Parts: structure tokens; sequence; C-alpha cells
């Protein structure tokens, strides 16, 4: 005579980037047409005292 | 497609003469006759205790 009693679930550990400390490095923004990108580029103009 | 996201340009730090600490150091006069002005003099005169 075998018997079972229990069946437990590993409670699993949820992190969230937006939450995290490391999210300050960030500036996180959606775009949607990521994958028709191909490269975003940004140009500085300056001129010198 | 490429993407330029922004273009910048950059401000300069402007430095005024007289909003600097060094000033406190100077006497700042505006002379316009200055060009003519070959050399300026001081004369002191002195008795001893």
């Amino acid at each position: 005579f075998e018997a079972i009693f229990g069946t437990f679930c590993n409670r699993l550990e949820w992190v969230y980037f937006l939450t995290s400390g490391l999210a300050a490095a960030a500036h996180a923004i959606k775009f949607h047409d990521l994958n028709k990108l191909t490269t975003g580029k940004m140009l500085f103009h300056v001129q010198v005292p």
C-alpha cells in the first residue's frame, strides 16, 4: 500500500527590468518598427571657444 | 531604413570677466581715451614715525 500526500510547486521569483536599479542607467523606449530599422545615428555639431 | 534620432549642437559656457572670483583682485575701469595714454603713474609721499 503506497500513498501520495503532497503536490507542491516552487514559487517562481519574478524580476522586472524597470523596477531594477540597473534601469536607472537606461532610457527605455518601445519602438514597434525595430525590425525594419537598420542603424540609428546621432550627430553633433560643436564649435570650440 | 536608417534613422537620425537627433541633431545636436553645443552651447558654450559663457564666461564674463566681472562674473568671476578673479575679478575680486581687479579694479576694473573702462577708459575711452586709452589708446592715447602712453604711460600712467602714481606718486607716493611717506614720512616716518
